[PDB]
């Protein structure tokens, strides 16, 4: 296959949180078979930024989900042509995030382009007050339509204070050319910061992701 069992990958994102304009650049490496992955970015214009890092932490990999021989992998026979998405984060105190990505397949190395708008966001709410730990455990829940993969995730992020703060994600996956499309099946992941310095202008990050039957 193109996807080998070890990939590397590069990213550029560009985006603008309640109307504060910043760039990030990384890259990453993984086992796209067994669903594991890590990524460096680097803040390279706006920074230090003025809100939590977790908004974006899932913007920066869908070739690295370990998927079961009976679950066919939307992503991984996508390529090398690659895949877009499209995703709206709405979070439980109003504040919303719009993102759109391209992956394609370059001199060997996944490449992923990200643009974001997020909006909305109290400026006295924790993402803006930096006041968030982490996503916990998410199950994306995702189903064919046509030619196209919908996933659906109620997310919730920890509070450095206490509690949770919900969001619902929706996005949608779209092929560059046609796949054999998957039934129903839910994601099983995990993404943690496993590396910062103080003001989040150097992040990595770490996902482990497994595909399984609803």
């Amino acid at each position: 296959a193109v996807i080998k069992e070890f990939m590397r990958f590069k990213v550029h994102m560009e985006g603008s949180m309640n109307g504060h304009e910043f760039e990030i650049e990384g890259e990453g490496e993984g086992r796209p078979y067994e669903g594991t992955q890590t990524a460096k970015l680097r803040v390279t214009k706006g920074g230090p930024l003025p809100f939590s890092w977790d908004i974006l932490s899932p913007q920066f990999s869908r070739a690295f989900t370990k998927h079961p021989a009976d679950i066919p992998d939307y992503w991984k026979q996508s390529f090398p042509e690659g895949f877009k998405w499209e995703r709206v984060m709405n979070f439980e105190d109003g504040g919303a995030v719009s993102v759109a990505q391209d992956t394609s397949l370059e001199d060997g190395t996944l490449i992923y382009k990200v643009k974001l708008r997020g909006t909305n966001f109290p400026p006295d709410g924790p993402v803006m007050q930096k006041k968030t730990m982490g996503w916990e455990a998410s199950t994306e829940r995702l189903y064919p339509e046509d030619v196209v993969l919908k996933g659906d995730i109620k997310m919730a992020l920890r509070l450095k204070d206490g509690g949770r703060y919900l969001a619902d994600f929706k996005t949608t996956y779209r092929a560059k050319k046609p796949v054999q499309m998957p039934g129903a099946f839910n994601i099983d992941r995990k993404l943690d910061i496993t590396s910062h310095n103080e003001d989040y202008t150097v992040v990595e990050q770490y996902e482990r992701s497994v595909a399984r039957h609803s």
